[PDB]
């Protein structure tokens, strides 16, 4: 069982400080470490823990003595001797020190592989992108252009990856985690041998150990001690420099950015080693440094340079603070570091944003930690009562306006206060909008307006909120469970008290075994008081990971009951409540989100093509208003959300049951510096205790304060008589000040009209924010004309900043999931390089990268093995043949390969099969070179695999080949089944079965097997029946680490299971042995299918061969679909030029103009007129009668039936057999389904953070016209086309270009190509099996409703 949960790859903790500490003075190792520095562990009773932990204090022992005895000048003490003990911020200008070269063989080994594999499939991939690009627009040149300078292939890209700066370093510290996950999952098994692991190389001398390092540099005569976490986030951090410094190599477009960021990493370093860590606090200095950079070219004067100077002088203070450097050495320090932002492009100055990372995380203390909080919670705040009101009653009037323009326009249930005027009487009577205007008068009247029920609101509405596990602290008793035993057992002992137990539950866990169970009287516990006086409620902080701001270090974790009633409330916000505010332009789709923000961005731009438009960006982040609210300016809020949900006491819960608690920070190797404090409710207001807060906590009742700050912002916006379009994101706000300038005023005197406008809006929202108790500093306003910052990305004058390296720097080598797979650190990789060729790269860079970085993984998965195998001829097989090596990475995923990244997938994200595109690729491959026609045949030929009718049901577009699961999702199914079967809840009584794998079968089969087979439509079938729903229920499970660990545990797994998750990828290797090696046989009916043929063709034909068990020879029909860069033969028109497809025949084309003399970041008078590009088309039915609030059950049972006719025929026959897979959900009777049913013509079927596909600079400015084509899937295959003719424009001019001194016209004639079909469909399908029994959930309401109308 230990060889499948074995130590994470990755950090995912905090670094904690006293875990080192604890570990260094445990087996007396040398140190220079202050009592001060020691804390609460400098008075703990060593003796006794020594006297237990035996074989750790054995082997701390042992690696002490190999360190006295190598280094005899470390007996000496006083620190009189000349080598200096460094904890880890202090040892970064010394990590290229620490080389381990000789005496280790592995990482060699590894790049030698690499480069051998890379050396042969280089030019083949040139040959596949020069044909690609010839294609596409009929000229040589189009991932060229920019560049012509240099142009790396893959050889290259593998040679200046391997060669260049920290590879060294990467190397060493990945042998050195390899080593010491190995000395982990040996001491996990019991060894107990052999688990001091001695390098000593000449200069370096390291000693691995299960629980920390020691490593010793004669160059500088520096040792220092490193514990797991501590060895992860080091070579993690190793990796990002890596990966970073070699795409700046690489790239044209990121080369300037190479010496700046290896000036600053170099400056930073020298900085923590003279520091300690508080240079984190420089490199958060730093990140809001790239804004005041980007904030110092804005047009108007009053407004540019201050966020510069302010930045400038808290580094100043940061510097001066201890006294480390004097006045003048502290300039020179911030000179040296802003030099390094300056005469950058834009686009360059947000991708120095990437090095946040690249220093590190803090070691964390949770006194530190609580000091924060505690110096910001607790604390007094005098409120304005009149701003309260005032944003009471524009709350009131936001509200009702969102009740309006829905429920047909009618005012909620209000009651009028006395001293309501009379024109409320009327507006109250007449149900009109209220003007905000008009609110803002007589806001005495529109406050104190109670707001009746609403919403019948039930906690049990939504079932996914319920699955989700969250982090659940121990009872206000066993609150010192959290810590270590070793640390407190002597106070307990002292103290004369028993042991606390230490708490292991889940929420998800305690959810899952509850008997009865029930929303409605779970809510009580908030609704009653109960919380108030409960005694067991505890709430405990744990440090952050990946964290090093002052700020957002610590999260919150609450008790079961208390984790319940938060998450209730919090989606019974979200629900009603939420929705009615269009204020804000939050939503749950992402592509408006980012068609939003593009016009609020694109508000300002407007060209010469009155009294024009102009606008002024206002943004902040509310990090800290969680910890400012106080009750007294929510109460009035919180109680009108009461009234209009029906329960008089439901929110205003956080605070009411924070002041009467004790809060502390929960961490093991962290214990109260006072053993004398044993209990929680007396200690006092400092250690790691928070005594009686005062204020919020991060996260929690999140959707209350988002309402009540664009309450505010409303407010302050009519108080200013100013047009607003608020964007507030909970943890960030954009607004954007509009007013009408003239027309013939200079962009700068609009700009400075816009600001001076905006001034009088800012000093009231700052006022507001002021009463409402969030004073609001330098630090959070950013004022510009330009950008404004949202989700960590910024959008500067109608564009989004690229940020690729900060995408570049998590390019791992292995995915920290647990089944650690090939395939799915591939997948992982090609997802980071599809966000790259969104980002900005080069698309022919991205796909040499894609390749050799899969190239390297799977040589570092072979080379580097997880777990010891008896037999290596897999292994072997590999490893002495480099050209199996590249024909299986080059191989697509969805044939077997590794290569998840298709070609067609670098322009656009919509892929509609992925079985053509494949094809596709291997058509390419065998045209240029990298594979051979005889890996097709062999293709061709496999011999079908062990595939069943629900594989080919669930996942379409899926050949019958073994192993394209990994053992990752099969782990992740493995734990959701394990808690589905032992879950009790009442909720889901019946969504298990233990026949659910029989049902699903015997269904899919009923659907496939007929006279016509259609994947598509039993996919969507099944999925909208009731077995896709109880599918459905089971995927709701998080499936985390620990769930996992946990079904691991209760339910093991079988020897033979045990030992396929084991060796998936040995058996993986070996099952694609049997394609990538040899030509094999094939059926001579075979060699009809060419390298010319179409890629449609050939995946029919394919599909035929490879379900040929299941089909016994019946077609396939419904999946194909052109593959984006075959479909379209795109012509270039640049100048005198003409298209030859256009004047041979070809007369369908999409026509792409991109006009001349466009210059981005210049005056937009100049550009052609600015537009929000087409980012694409989601969904968007005339039923017969039109249902409102109709179930989750009755949309599926209808979109069930409308596919079911129009898919296996109108009969009346095809009516009753669609009338059974709808009453599985639904209780309708076939009078009723039949005329509820909506119109089944025409079926979609579809079925299955901030990430914008592009920048969008030179899209915006592109005119497009699809009048001379033809015009779901014609649509889907146009937005196609549309999309990768907008990413060719963008690829033809690169970010590194930002002018175009001609025009330029894309046709992508999609004519005279043989991959446009007809679609035919609605033939008559006769079921030509009898429907299964199928067993309903009946009792179930998630799943079978028996009253679907009212
Ligand atoms: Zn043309
Ligand atoms: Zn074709």
């Amino acid at each position: 069982l230990n060889e499948i949960l074995l130590p994470e790859v990755h950090l995912n903790s905090p670094i904690v400080r006293y875990k080192l500490f604890y570990y260094i003075l445990h087996g007396q190792l040398p140190n220079d470490l202050e009592p001060d520095d020691l804390g609460p562990l400098a008075n703990q009773n060593w003796k006794a823990i020594r006297a237990e932990e035996s074989q750790v204090h054995a082997r701390l022992k042992q690696i002490r003595v190999e360190l006295i005895a190598r280094i005899p000048s470390l007996r000496w003490t006083r620190s009189q001797r000349e080598i200096a003990i460094l904890i880890w911020p202090r040892i970064l200008p010394i990590l290229q020190a620490y080389d381990l070269r000789q005496s280790m063989q592995l990482p060699t080994v590894w790049e030698k592989l690499t480069q051998s594999t890379v050396n042969l499939i280089s030019d083949g991939l040139e040959r596949v992108v020069l044909h690609i690009s010839n294609q596409l627009t009929g000229k040589p040149n189009l991932f060229t252009r920019s560049r012509a300078y240099s142009i790396p292939s893959t050889r290259e890209l593998s040679q200046i990856w391997f060669n260049n700066e920290w590879s060294g370093s990467v190397k060493t510290w990945l042998m050195i985690k390899y080593r010491m996950r190995q000395l982990i999952t040996n001491q996990k098994t019991g060894e107990l041998t052999d688990l001091v692991t001695i390098v000593d190389t000449r200069s370096t001398l390291c000693i691995i150990t299960p629980e920390l390092v020691a490593l010793y540099s004669s160059e500088h005569k520096a040792l220092t001690y490193l514990t797991f976490e501590m060895v992860l986030m080091v070579t993690d951090m190793l990796e990002g420099r890596l990966n970073v410094s070699s795409l700046c190599t690489a790239s044209h477009y990121l080369s300037p950015l190479k010496k700046r960021i290896e000036v600053l990493l170099t400056l930073v370093d020298d900085l923590a080693l003279l520091m300690g860590d508080k240079v984190y606090g420089i490199v958060s200095s730093l990140e809001s440094f790239v804004y005041a950079q980007l904030q110092y070219g804005d047009p108007v004067i009053d407004i540019k340079g201050t966020f510069y100077g302010f930045i400038c002088n808290e580094i100043l203070d940061l510097l001066t603070e201890d006294n480390i450097f004097t006045e003048e050495e502290a300039n020179k320090v911030l000179l040296d570091l802003t030099s390094q932002f300056d005469n950058l492009s834009p686009d360059l100055t947000a991708e120095l944003l990437c090095i946040m990372r690249l220093w590190g995380h803090p070691t964390l203390t949770a006194s530190q930690a609580a000091s924060k909080v505690r110096e910001s919670m607790c604390a007094p705040k005098v409120l304005d009562f009149q701003t309260i009101m005032k944003t009471l009653a524009f709350f009131h009037a936001i509200l009702i306006n969102g009740y309006r323009r829905s429920h047909n326009g009618i005012w909620p249930p209000t009651t009028l206060h006395g001293n309501a005027p009379k024109s409320l009487i009327e507006m109250r009577h007449d149900n009109s909008e209220l003007k905000y205007e008009y609110v803002l008068k007589n806001w005495k009247s529109i406050s104190m307006l109670r707001i009746h029920k609403c919403f019948d609101a039930s906690p049990d509405e939504d079932l996914s909120i319920f699955m989700k596990d969250k982090a659940i602290s121990c009872p206000r008793q066993d609150w010192m469970g959290v810590f270590r035993r070793s640390l407190i057992k002597q106070r307990y002992r002292d103290a004369n008290r028993p042991l606390p137990q230490p708490f292991n539950r889940r929420l998800l866990l305690n959810f899952l075994e509850d008997d009865r169970f029930d929303p409605i009287k779970e809510l009580e516990y908030v609704t009653s008081g109960e919380y108030l006086r409960d005694p067991e409620f505890c709430a405990s902080y744990s440090l952050k990971e990946k964290e090093i701001k002052a700020t957002g270090r610590i999260f919150a974790k609450m008790t079961k009951r208390m984790r319940s009633c938060q998450v209730i409330a919090e989606s019974l916000l979200a629900n009603h409540a939420g929705k009615l505010m269009r204020e804000n332009g939050v939503v749950l789709d992402q592509l408006k989100l980012t068609k939003s923000l593009l016009t609020m961005n694109q508000i300002g731009i407007i060209s010469e093509h009155g009294f024009e438009i102009a606008a002024c960006f206002l943004t902040t982040d509310l990090t800290k208003y969680c910890l400012n609210w106080r009750y007294q300016v929510i109460i009035p809020f919180a109680r009108t959300l009461n009234s209009m949900y029906g329960i008089p006491h439901l929110f205003e819960w956080i605070h009411l049951r924070l002041m009467r608690s004790t809060l502390y920070v929960g961490d093991p190797f962290n214990p109260p510096s006072d053993p004398t404090q044993l209990d929680l409710d007396t200690a006092l207001n400092d250690d790691i205790f928070i005594v009686s807060p005062r204020g919020g906590i991060e996260g929690l009742c999140q959707k209350l304060w988002t309402m009540i700050s664009i309450s505010t912002i409303i407010l302050s916006a009519t108080e200013a008589n100013t047009r607003v379009m608020s964007m507030v994101q909970g943890d960030n706000q954009a607004i954007a000040i509009t007013t009408r300038v003239v027309r013939s005023l200079s962009h700068s005197e609009k700009k400075e009209q816009a600001y001076k406008a905006s001034k009088l809006f800012f000093e009231r929202l700052r006022a507001n924010n002021h009463g409402i108790g969030h004073h609001l500093k330098e630090q959070e306003t950013i004022l510009s004309s330009d950008f404004f910052i949202y989700s960590k990305r910024v959008f500067y004058k109608g564009r989004i900043l690229t940020q690729a390296l900060k995408n570049v720097s998590k390019m791992c080598l292995t995915a920290d999931i647990l089944g650690d797979c090939s395939q799915a650190s591939c997948s992982n990789l090609a997802t980071t390089v599809m966000r790259l060729t969104e980002n900005g790269v080069e698309k022919d860079l991205c796909y040499f990268l894609n390749a050799f970085m899969t190239i390297r993984q799977l040589c570092y998965d072979l080379v580097f093995p997880q777990t010891k195998s008896l037999s290596q001829d897999i292994t072997n097989a590999y490893l002495n043949h480099p050209i199996l090596i590249s024909r299986l990475c080059l191989l697509p995923s969805q044939l077997g390969g590794l290569n998840f990244l298709s070609c067609s997938r670098l322009f656009n994200r919509n892929i509609g099969d992925p079985l053509v595109s494949a094809i596709a690729d291997v058509k390419r491959l065998i045209k240029a070179g990298c594979l051979d026609i005889w890996v097709l045949y062999n293709i061709l030929g496999r011999r079908p695999g062990k595939g069943k009718w629900s594989t080919l049901a669930a996942d379409p577009y899926t050949l019958n080949i073994d192993y394209l699961v990994p053992s990752t999702t099969f782990l992740k199914k493995h734990a959701q089944y394990t808690l589905m079967e032992r879950s009790v809840n009442p909720m889901l009584r019946g969504v298990f079965s233990e026949n659910a794998a029989e049902e699903e079968e015997e269904l899919a089969q009923y659907l496939l097997d007929r006279e016509v087979v259609m994947p598509r439509v039993a996919h969507v079938i099944l999925a909208q029946s009731s077995c896709g729903r109880r599918k459905q229920i089971q995927g709701y499970l998080d499936s985390t680490r620990t769930i996992i660990r946990y079904s691991l545990e209760v339910r093991p797994l079988s020897a033979k299971k045990l030992n396929t998750v084991i060796e998936y990828n040995l058996l993986y290797l070996s099952y694609n042995l049997e394609i990538i090696e040899k030509p094999n046989i094939v059926q001579p009916f075979l060699n009809a299918i060419n390298v010319d043929t179409c890629s449609i063709d050939i995946a029919r034909s394919l599909r035929k061969l490879s379900w040929a068990t299941l089909l016994n020879g019946r077609p396939i029909e419904g999946l194909e679909t052109p593959d984006p860069i075959e479909l379209v033969h795109g012509c270039l028109i640049i100048g005198s030029d003409e298209c030859e497809h256009c004047s041979s025949g070809d007369d369908k084309f999409t026509w792409f103009f991109l006009p001349k003399g466009i210059r981005l970041d210049d005056d937009p008078a100049s550009n052609p007129p600015i537009r929000v590009p087409y980012i694409g088309s989601k969904t968007d039915v005339a039923s017969m009668a039109y249902i409102k609030g109709a179930s989750v059950s009755l949309k599926s049972a209808l979109r069930l039936a409308g596919v079911y006719i129009w898919a296996f025929g109108d009969t009346e026959e095809s009516w009753q057999d669609a009338y059974e897979l709808a009453s599985t959900r639904v209780n309708l009777t076939l009078e009723q389904l039949q005329s509820l049913t909506p119109l089944p013509t025409s079926a979609n079927l579809v079925h299955r953070k901030f990430t914008p596909a592009s920048s969008y600079a030179f899209s915006s400015f592109v005119h497009i016209s699809n009048d001379c084509q033809i015009l779901t899937d014609s649509n889907l295959i146009y937005q196609q086309v549309m999309i990768t003719g907008l990413a060719l424009i963008e690829t033809w001019n690169n970010p590194p270009i930002n002018f175009s001194v001609y025009e330029t016209t894309l046709h992508l004639h999609t004519g005279s190509s043989c991959c446009i079909r007809p679609v035919e469909s609605c033939v008559v399908n006769p079921p030509l099996l009898p429907v299964p029994l199928i067993n309903v959930p009946q009792m179930n309401k998630f799943v079978y409703d028996p009253e679907p109308l009212s």
